[PDB]
């Protein structure tokens, strides 16, 4: 309707390929720019974080509420050179934390884990801290967004309460009742870059509605621009309005 082409309007000013896909627990509707790029795979980058939270916790490897310290060494962002806890690393996307917790999982464990979750590709190669960040693991714009879409209901084959650890991680803020969980990626390492915005919207009368951003990023890209499109085409829809 005339939303579809307010949402399409907003994609013809951005020069980079990039597909939106909504899901709502029945329907998969697809916006952007090149939409093959829905079936196409590409690694998860940052937004692993939320199936490592989940795999590390349900197998007892940390808890929501322990503490990664930080060992001393210099990180990429300073902003990362201290203590957090899995939800605070989630939120600032603190990757060496999150390299820790998958080398107390152990490749073994981590295989068989997304094995039986059925997570993209379910490929890790042989470097257990490095598998989301240059390959081998894949996935779908359509599989993330099913993956969060289940989160987002306590339906993925988790504890409900590890589910919901997780979760809540994702919290980024609310409007009325309506609320907006996230996660970013910029994969780096791969070529060409992809950039992710995958997340949901859950509004008090148990509605979900999931979606997953994904386009190709170049370096020098800016990097507000993933959300901000995001929250733009959530908008343009009526999911979540801005206030
Ligand atoms: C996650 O996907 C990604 C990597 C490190 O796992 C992460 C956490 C980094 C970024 S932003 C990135 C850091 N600084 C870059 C830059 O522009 N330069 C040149 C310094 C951009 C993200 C993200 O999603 O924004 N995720």
């Amino acid at each position: 309707s005339i939303i579809d082409q307010n949402v399409q309007a907003l994609f013809n000013e951005i020069s980079a390929d990039a597909v939106f896909v909504t899901y709502d627990g029945q329907n998969i509707k697809k916006y952007g720019t090149h939409l093959d790029r829905a079936k196409t795979a590409y690694i998860p980058a940052s937004t692993f974080k939320i199936a490592n939270a989940l795999i590390g916790l349900e197998n007892h490897k940390a808890t929501s509420t322990e503490i990664f310290k930080w060992d001393g060494k210099p990180r990429f962002f300073k902003a990362w050179d201290k203590d957090f806890t899995l939800g605070e690393a989630m939120q600032a996307s603190t990757v060496p934390v999150y390299q820790e917790l998958a080398r107390r999982i152990g490749p073994s464990l981590m295989q068989s884990e997304l094995q039986r979750i059925g997570y993209g590709n379910m490929q890790i190669g042989t470097e257990v801290d490095q598998f989301w960040l240059k390959g081998p693991l894949t996935i779908t714009p359509i599989q993330e967004v099913k993956f969060v879409y289940d989160l987002a209901q306590g339906q993925l084959p988790f504890k409900p309460e590890v589910q919901q650890q997780v979760k809540e991680m994702l919290y980024v803020e609310r409007r009325g009742e309506n609320r907006l969980y996230a996660k970013s990626g910029w994969g780096m390492a791969v070529d060409p870059q992809v950039g992710w915005y995958v997340g949901f919207v859950e509004k008090a009368d148990g509605q979900v509605v999931a979606f997953a951003l994904n386009m190709q990023m170049k370096a020098g890209d800016d990097i507000a621009l993933r959300k901000q499109l995001s929250l733009d085409v959530l908008d343009k829809l009526g999911v979540f309005h801005y206030l």
